């Protein structure tokens, strides 16, 4: 119950909402019904329009126009946008030359530049450039300020998880806002587009920046604008508010625009129909630049244009159907469109069975344009599980298409063009960064980046400490003028072990056997050298990688590589070895084939065996340094070490041995020599972080070696190529990816074909970024370069998308 009998009077777009059931005047209370019965008359007049007009200036004052072009206008803060132009000579900020902000030009009584962040919807990356001629406003924002090529949203690529992971620096699993419609099964309660449900704060984690500001004492804007309120009102309000008194002045201010989206879903992303949501949109900006010139505010606010996804061509032809697949379509529940989420229909239905539901959707149909996954499954990229409202099973839908549970539910429910919610590496779904304004760069071209780095900038600009969030604050440092975060390295929290010789071979008995007994003084000083770490300069380019956690590990190191053998997990944390362009492949020779070796180094009781491999029917091994790319037949024997060694089910074996044999030594060819760290990672819990033991499901049978749930590498050169990777001055380039270990390949629908075929595919779907990785092992890499620290920042959150132009 709202008492809609009180008054909006003096009360319009107040910024303090009031509680039930007094009635409302705040920017929100359409959307929640309860306005004061004048808030139509008082706060939304529309009267003579948005425009001055010749005619008007220096008009006497009447209260019920929209906005005012009287001589009072200015003082009062309510003029039109565009009085000053019309009515006192001036330009349009448009109009006016690009001038470098060098510092912020703000009236009397300002403490700092307000920061004004104007979003759109469904507003594609390209439409910058596709756009252009029409755009002349954000165009201006473009070339005159800081902007990325594009900026990659959240999966899934749709409005309420992006909007919200701008705001809080959080990937939706975490700030729980994980898709436009959800079930909590603890709350039992269903969240969607339409409806309350949506508007109770027990949905919504984290600590957005309007809450983050206001917690530190620098006022917030509200963010949010019912949809009813026409953009013009909505830019007039902004202005209005920043002509009030200091003390109540807000700081930061959020504009929101659900086109160009509206029409994308109409006409699709190019449709001819486009053209104009483009034109008005710029013309919001306009307004919005003109008022500031108009408050004096044009050099001091730092504006930021920014979008929560962009749109791809999808019509109602193209849905594929789960009645094609299921005979069983009636016992679940589907949400459906640009991504897949199944879960049963009855809790009550004992007879559900997931592993039978996954089956019956994997490689059925020759070109089937969804893949099914458990939601563990899932590319470690998308950070797409740890969530209770998050379906365990997930079907990631192939860009262009839909899925749907029957075809009655895509003409009971053709009209769309357009759509959006695919993975988000995927081109059409990229959207848009510009920042202008004192505090960031001027004609600055950044990279591409993600959308989750954006919170702890943003708080940067306002002076705020940003809550906890999924941000690596300071690698957009380079977007920033001044007000840059200076973060130090992590301390290192577990110093290393180097063991020398301090067992016998006869001490061990590991069940393990190698045709090692071959016949040099010339040569036995060499061994020692290269067993005390002669070569570790040239295999660990970048240092030890720290621990950040308390454990029990050795150095190791060898001819060809290093790495940090951990006493715990009876394996390597990371194993580092350098490629040469130069380098030859080997095969394994025959005599060789099943051989693994004691480690003289590491005690028995710290050590794998074989016989737990012989014995575990569904286990076999690989090593992490590859045998095919020693560098004489003589080092080819430490990398049949023990401590070299790793669990991997014969299905993965076939992923990792191409890898290993054909693709390392391809990347060395094209990057002039790479350098590799690999290694084990163990997340049974899906959280992304590092296991501790006890969360382990899963071991080597009859053993305590614990079976990693995927294995990584991060393969690092010179951005100049024409310096190998080992002799390189100046910027890296980097390319990582987390590989799942599973015991089959129905992943890749064309694995009975030859590993050419499939595996360089199946690792590009897997691509990740240096910090993902950082993230699940507790170890931090990079910490011995000649780069600057931010520009590592900005390296470790870098992903490779191979994606098209
Ligand atoms: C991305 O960045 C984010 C933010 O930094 C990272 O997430 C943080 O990760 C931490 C570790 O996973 C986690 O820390 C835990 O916090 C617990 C207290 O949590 C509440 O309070 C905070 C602070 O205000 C709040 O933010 C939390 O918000 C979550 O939950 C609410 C409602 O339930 C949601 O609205 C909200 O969206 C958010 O949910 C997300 O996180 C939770 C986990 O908290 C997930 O379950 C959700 O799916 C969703 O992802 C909470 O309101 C604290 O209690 C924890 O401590 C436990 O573990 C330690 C082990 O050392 C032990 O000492 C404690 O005793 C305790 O264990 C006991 O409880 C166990 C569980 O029942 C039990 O099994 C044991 O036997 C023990 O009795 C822990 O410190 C932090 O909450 C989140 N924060 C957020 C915002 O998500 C995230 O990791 C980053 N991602 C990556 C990939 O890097
Ligand atoms: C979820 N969220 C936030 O976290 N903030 C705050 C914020 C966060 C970051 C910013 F950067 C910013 F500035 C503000 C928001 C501010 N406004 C809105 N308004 C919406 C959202 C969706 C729809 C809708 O129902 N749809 C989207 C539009 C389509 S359309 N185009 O078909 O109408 C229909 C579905 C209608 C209105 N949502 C917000
Ligand atoms: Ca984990
Ligand atoms: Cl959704
Ligand atoms: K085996
Ligand atoms: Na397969
Ligand atoms: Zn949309």
């Amino acid at each position: 119950w709202t008492a809609t009998s009180g008054s909006c009077k003096g009360r319009c777009f107040e910024l303090q909402e009031v509680g039930p059931p007094d009635c409302r005047c705040d920017n929100l209370c359409k959307s929640y019904s309860s306005c004061c019965h004048d808030f139509d008359e008082l706060c939304l007049k529309t009267a003579r329009g948005w425009e001055c007009t010749k005619d008007r200036c220096g008009e006497v004052r009447n209260e019920e126009n929209a906005c005012h072009c009287s001589e009072d206008c200015l003082s009062r803060g309510d003029c039109c946008t565009n009085y000053q132009v019309v009515c006192k000579g001036e330009s349009h900020w448009v109009d006016d030359d690009c001038e470098e902000i060098k510092v912020p030009e703000c009236p009397a009584g300002f403490v700092r530049p307000p920061l004004i962040i104007f979003s759109v919807d469904g507003f594609r990356a390209s439409y910058m450039k596709k756009g252009s001629k029409v755009m002349p406003n954000i165009e201006k924002l473009r070339s005159c300020g800081t902007h990325a090529p594009y900026m990659r949203p959240v999966y899934p690529t749709k409005t309420f998880p992006n909007l919200y992971t701008l705001a809080t620096g959080l990937y939706p699993e975490s700030h729980g806002i994980v898709g436009n419609s959800m079930y909590d099964p603890v709350f039992d309660a269903s969240f969607h587009l339409r409806g309350r449900e949506k508007f109770n704060h027990r949905w919504w984690g984290g600590q957005p920046l309007w809450i983050t500001a206001t917690k530190q004492g620098v006022r917030a804007g509200t963010f949010f604008w019912s949809v009813s309120i026409p953009h013009e009102r909505r830019i007039l309000t902004i202005l209005q508010w920043l002509s009030l008194p200091d003390n109540e002045r807000p700081s930061v201010y959020a504009f929101y625009s659900e086109q160009p989206d509206f029409s994308g879903h109409k006409y699709g992303p190019f449709g001819p129909e486009m053209t104009n949501p483009l034109r008005e949109i710029d013309k919001t900006v306009g307004q919005l630049m003109d008022g500031l010139k108009q408050l004096r505010l044009h050099r001091c606010v730092n504006v930021i244009f920014v979008g929560d996804h962009g749109m791809e061509d999808v019509t109602c032809d193209r849905t594929e159907f789960l009645s094609n697949y299921l005979t069983n379509v009636d016992d679940i529940t589907l949400v459906p469109g640009t991504l897949g989420r199944i879960r049963a229909k009855s809790i009550n239905n004992s007879k559900y069975d997931p592993k039978t539901i996954i089956a019956a959707l994997t490689c059925k149909k020759p070109d089937q344009h969804f893949k099914p996954y458990m939601k563990q499954h899932l590319p470690k990229r998308l950070h797409y599980a740890n969530n209770r409202r998050i379906e365990d099973i997930h079907l990631l839908v192939d860009r262009r298409w839909h899925v749907a549970r029957k075809p009655l539910d895509v003409y009971k429910k053709c009209f769309f063009q357009g759509d959006h919610g695919f993975d988000n590496k995927v081109n059409s779904m990229q959207t848009v960064f510009v920042g202008y304004g004192p505090t960031f760069k001027y004609r600055t071209k950044v990279p591409p980046f993600e959308n989750i780095e954006l919170y702890n900038v943003m708080c940067d600009l306002l002076g705020l400490k940003p809550a906890p969030n999924n941000g690596t604050h300071g690698s957009l440092n380079h977007l920033l003028r001044t007000n840059t975060f200076r973060p130090t390295m992590p301390d290192e929290v577990s110093r290393p072990n180097y063991p020398g010789i301090m067992y016998l071979q006869s001490e061990f008995d590991l069940g393990c056997t190698c045709d090692d007994k071959v016949e040099n003084k010339l040569e036995e000083l060499n061994k020692r050298l290269h067993t005390k770490g002669s070569t570790k300069e040239r295999h660990l380019l970048y240092g030890r990688p720290a621990v950040l956690y308390r454990t029990s590990y050795d150095i190791l190191y060898h001819t060809d590589f290093e790495s940090g053998y951990s006493e715990i997990f009876l394996m390597p944390l990371w194993t580092s070895y350098t490629i040469s362009k130069q380098a030859e492949v080997s095969s394994i020779p025959e005599h060789l084939t099943n051989c693994v070796r004691p480690d003289v180094r590491v005690s028995p009781g710290f050590s794998q065996n074989c016989l737990a491999y012989k014995n575990d029917k569904q286990m076999s091994y690989g090593f992490l340094f590859p045998p095919y790319l020693s560098s004489s037949p003589e080092a080819k024997y430490d990398a049949f070490l023990v401590t070299n060694m790793v669990p991997m089910y014969p299905a993965f074996k076939r992923v990792w041995a191409y890898f290993q044999r054909v693709l390392v030594k391809k990347y060395a060819s094209e990057r002039n020599g790479v350098n590799v760290i690999s290694g084990p990672i163990f997340d049974y819990n899906y959280d992304g972080l590092r296991d501790t033991e006890d969360e382990i499901k899963q071991y080597v049978e009859g053993s305590s070696i614990p079976v990693p749930t995927h294995y990584y590498s991060i393969i690092t050169s010179c951005l100049d190529f024409t310096q190998p990777a080992d002799k390189c001055d100046g910027p890296l380039s980097v390319s990582s990816f987390i590989l799942p270990h599973r015991p089959d390949n129905d992943e890749s629908c064309n694995s009975s074909e030859d590993e050419s075929k499939w595996v360089e595919e199946l690792m590009k779907m897997h691509t990740a970024r240096v910090r993902d990785i950082e993230h699940l092992t507790g170890l931090d890499f990079y910490r011995k370069t000649s780069r600057s620290y931010s520009e590592i920042l900005t390296l470790k959150t870098y992903l490779h998308t191979y994606e098209s132009e």
